């Protein structure tokens, strides 16, 4: 191997990279190669000064902090979010928009999102009484440790990527992660389309041109918008990769549904496998949340996402195709 995984990781820059197939060629470390070769591909590592083997030993640690009994929430998973992170940054609408900080925060932000993610959700900690969400009194539980957890793991041992920065530098990139990783809270969802709803409309009424974000809440917004379609990318990729994050999330959901029925808690919605159509859900997933963000995301980065989009609509239709009777 290893002359293969090389080969898939000249994939890095499409959208439908396999990265279940890095996953099996890098011994279960798809966050720490692709994170790698990103990082290089953007020269982030000579721009912040980032000594390679520190960055190495970062991602390492933060890998093995990612559960690998969780199915969905896992390595897998947040390698995903880095790289279509990074194939949407390079998304020819944006060009030159964003800064070297700034595409820094996205990309760290990505790998970091869903750390120590334990595969059951907010409510979930909610209602047990759980240790976390007292401490976070309920409010984005998961999101506040997932960010709590990144920046930690920053003091072990040849750990810190940061050293490098200016302050000034390690103060800005700190809040646009935090802006970006609160974002991935489904909670969030319907404000932050809301907004970018309003900035695509605006765009359309003020400028045919390029597009100008000259204040930080336009410009984060954006990002947070970003990181969160790659946080919800799985039905724009190629069904086989699709299907695959279906299975995952699927039974990622039984099992918290599982964990619910004892107890005696409601189940969750989608959470019931006695109860409940995967398919019909996927559909539901996507007309009621994938689709109107990637619908208004495509409309800001007219045309670029319009072979994502036309995925999108073609993986619906599979997922619609198979309801049972
Ligand atoms: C003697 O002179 C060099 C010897 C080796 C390398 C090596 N470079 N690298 C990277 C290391 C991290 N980078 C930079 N970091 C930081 N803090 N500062 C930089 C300043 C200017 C350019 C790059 C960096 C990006 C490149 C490898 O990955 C090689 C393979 C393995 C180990 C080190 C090698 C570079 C040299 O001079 C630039
Ligand atoms: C591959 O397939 C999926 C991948 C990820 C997720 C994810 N789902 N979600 C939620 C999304 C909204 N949900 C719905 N709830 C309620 N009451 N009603 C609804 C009606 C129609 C559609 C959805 C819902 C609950 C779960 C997360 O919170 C995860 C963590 C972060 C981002 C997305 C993840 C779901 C997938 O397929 C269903
Ligand atoms: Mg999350
Ligand atoms: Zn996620």
């Amino acid at each position: 191997q290893e002359d293969v995984l090389a080969k898939e990781l000249e994939d890095v820059n499409k959208w439908g990279l396999h990265v279940f197939r890095i996953a099996e060629l890098s011994g279960n470390r798809p966050l720490t190669v692709i994170m790698h070769t990103i990082f290089q591909e953007r020269d982030l590592l000579k721009t912040f000064k980032i000594p390679v083997d520190t960055l190495i030993t970062y991602l390492m640690t933060l890998e093995d902090h990612y559960h690998a009994d969780v199915a969905y929430h896992n390595n897998i998973h947040a390698a995903d979010v880095v790289q279509s992170t990074h194939v949407l940054l390079s998304t020819p609408a944006l060009e030159a928009v964003f800064t070297d900080l700034e595409i820094l925060a996205a990309i760290f932000a990505s790998a970091i999102h869903d750390v120590d993610h334990p595969g059951v959700s907010n409510q979930f900690l909610i209602n047990t009484n759980s240790e976390l969400a007292l401490m976070y009194n309920d409010s984005s539980v998961l999101e506040n440790h997932h960010l709590a957890v990144g920046f930690k793991l920053l003091q072990e041992e040849n750990c810190d990527i940061f050293q490098n920065l200016t302050k000034k530098q390690r103060q800005s990139l700190r809040k646009m992660v935090i802006d970006i990783v609160l974002a991935t809270d489904m909670s969030k969802h319907m404000n932050l389309l809301a907004d970018l709803k309003t900035m695509v409309e605006t765009k359309k009424v003020t400028s045919s041109g390029v597009l100008l974000l000259d204040n930080y809440s336009d410009r984060i917004q954006v990002l947070q918008n970003m990181v969160h379609c790659a946080d919800l990318s799985n039905p724009t990729k190629p069904l086989q990769l699709y299907r695959q994050w279906t299975d995952r999330i699927m039974e990622e959901f039984f099992r918290q549904g599982d964990r619910e029925r004892e107890r005696g808690m409601e189940i969750s919605p989608m959470c019931d496998k006695h109860n409940a159509s995967v398919e019909k859900s996927q559909v539901g997933f996507i007309d009621y949340i994938v689709h109107p963000l990637w619908e208004t995301w495509a409309d800001l980065v007219h045309p670029d996402a319009q072979d994502i989009l036309d995925t999108l609509e073609d993986n619906r239709e599979w997922y619609q195709s198979t309801i049972p009777q």
